[PDB]
């Protein structure tokens, strides 16, 4: 069991659910793996889109914070 | 949007779930809000069965050291 929600929920929730099958195809299953990717990984996994790229690692950043509070 | 998911998810994942209404009546209506919860709070809620509170507990301990492995 885990706590976290999917990928897929995340991507929909950014609105950046057309990259879905990007995540998964490089293995990026889970909100894990995602939380520590870095700008290279997005753009070796096709996400190119400076923007798209920032949208997705502010969100990163911020799923990061909030799970820092999930243990005070 | 949270990164986290459902009280109702976790409570039946750890098969817990005759509790739910116990954590919603509460106030207990996210997982950040369970995972700062003390064994006192889980007896005030109507969990007094010591082993439900130790499953209860465990389960929190368990999230709460996932949850730090969501951002090294």
């Amino acid at each position: 069991f885990s706590a976290v929600v999917s990928v897929g929920d995340w991507l929909q929730a950014i609105k950046m659910d057309r990259y879905k099958d990007n995540f998964t195809a490089a293995g990026y299953t889970t909100l894990e793996a995602v939380v520590h990717m870095s700008q290279d990984d997005l753009a070796r996994i096709g996400i190119t889109a400076i923007t798209h790229q920032n949208k997705i690692l502010s969100s990163v950043q911020a799923m990061r914070t909030q799970m820092q509070q999930m243990h005070g």
